[PDB]
């Protein structure tokens, strides 16, 4: 649809992102203002079609890790958390199998929870 | 945690997956039985630590698109829908930053819905 | 206005087109039906400017001549009825003059009707 | 489908173009707007059939922009708005697909209206 | 922060600019001042983010100088006053330093007033 | 008037700048505070003329991004918010037109406010 703002949330701290770039088959996002620059999440979002109707969509959400630097008191950023959700749906896919696959794979976090949120390695 | 079954769902048609292989830093899954083999979704799931505490988890959910072959009436499979959710969290990450990033990035489907479920290319 | 869905019609059988790509001073379109070689009507719109106020708009509406095969869901396409429309409006053109020129050019179909629809004449 | 005067109009001011030549395979039109004789619209309309049945019709409507110089009392020509409309119909096109394609292409002005009448670009 | 008409004014005569295109990464504006359509101000406004968080915004306000030729009664364009305002904000800039920097730079007109409004040079 | 001390402000925190050099058609500025790499805001002013009355004024307001270190009096600087403002006024520009052009351009901050201060938008 027409590019607009998105309200990526996690239940307690919503984040409003706005389209601040992109191109053809691509749409960058960035949070309006958290506290400074480089401490703002982004939601780069591409999409393209190969030879067939293979709807090769892609995503990348980068939330940077910020921490105080009391020796100077400047909110330096240490690193970022990267989540890439690639999606590939072939041309032969009916409209209901595409909806089945996308919603199911996004239901992993509800089912395979503790190994993603906490980072522990299953034995 | 200990490997077990998962109940990947999309609200109407739950899918029970069971661990049928894997290794160290890997755990394959497969649906018990939908109607035959090669028509069963899989939820390959890996995880590893690099030099740093970069919790480089990885996922791959594959749901195959099956269709009847009335000329022979054998339920042949045409292709598959693939969803890859890669996650990278560095060592410097606070335990609350990881949960924030994971849940926010998984909230994309709730936020950026119509371009994923339907496949339309936003303009 | 913004890139939206257009309802290109002929009085009896409307066709809805939604933007499918483009860029700056460029806007593709296509309809909702699906096919292999030629999918649907594709109204490309290529407006731009020049040294002066020479608004050098340009259009191209392709409708694919197709017939639906039996026992196969590929609706074989046979050709395409290309209809180009190029517009060149000078810098000195008052917006009333431009409206007159465009609405008079697009009134040919109601004046030079038989020669365009049937494809004959001028004895 | 004989050659006669046509009454191209925009709704407000009709302009009557009369033939001024062309021969076989084309027809030139021009209104009176006498004094000056070169300051009036024209409708160069040609048509032909290639090796196949590919009907290649072509229209070119030119409207010059006049300015009555009150000092000298002569009409001056500052430029011209040009609208070209090429129509290609392949050998395999049905008699109703022609009408569909033509009336849909000429219906752009009612769909893509603000981008043509006023000269905007869609954002 | 959606695209809508803006009401740029100097205190005496407001001018209303409405969007006329741009797509992602920029936005074009232009007032009506109809007849002629090229004799009215514009506000080409761009913005992007580089490899870092360097927000390189950019504006350009061109106002053409008109002259109503009473002899012919047509509007002539003699030239345009161009005002470019480039803004670069580095990756490390706090959200309150942006307001300090931008609002101070745009306060020059109140400080260096005579050298800009009248065109003098300081001696 | 003559080169003097300007009081560039933003409504809350004023800064006083005194000339620090330059020449003919050139005037540097800087504030009172003292640092090692980047001292203070530095507003350069580079007006000149051309073949015609083409008054090609030019500005640049750099405000360094600084945070004071602990135990050391060097107030480490991190970047600079460059804001260039170039002006090109033609020979035929009546001084009433030039006043409108400059004051309307500097009213963007009050019309295109959120996109400039916050650094987001245009959906």
């Amino acid at each position: 649809a027409a590019r607009s703002s998105i309200v990526l949330t996690d239940g307690t701290t919503p984040v409003t992102l706005t389209p601040v770039g992109g191109g053809v088959g691509q749409t960058l996002y960035r949070a309006t203002a958290e506290a400074l620059s480089a401490a703002n999440p982004s939601l780069s979002f591409g999409y393209r079609f190969t030879d067939g109707g293979t709807n090769r969509q892609s995503l990348s959400y980068k939330q940077p890790i910020t921490a105080v630097d009391s020796t100077t008191s400047e909110t330096l950023v240490r690193g970022q958390c990267v989540v890439d959700i690639n999606i590939v749906i072939p041309r032969v896919a009916t409209a209901t199998d595409r909806a089945e696959a996308i919603k199911r794979a996004f239901d992993v976090l509800n089912a395979l929870n503790a190994e993603l949120i906490t980072g522990e390695g299953q034995w």
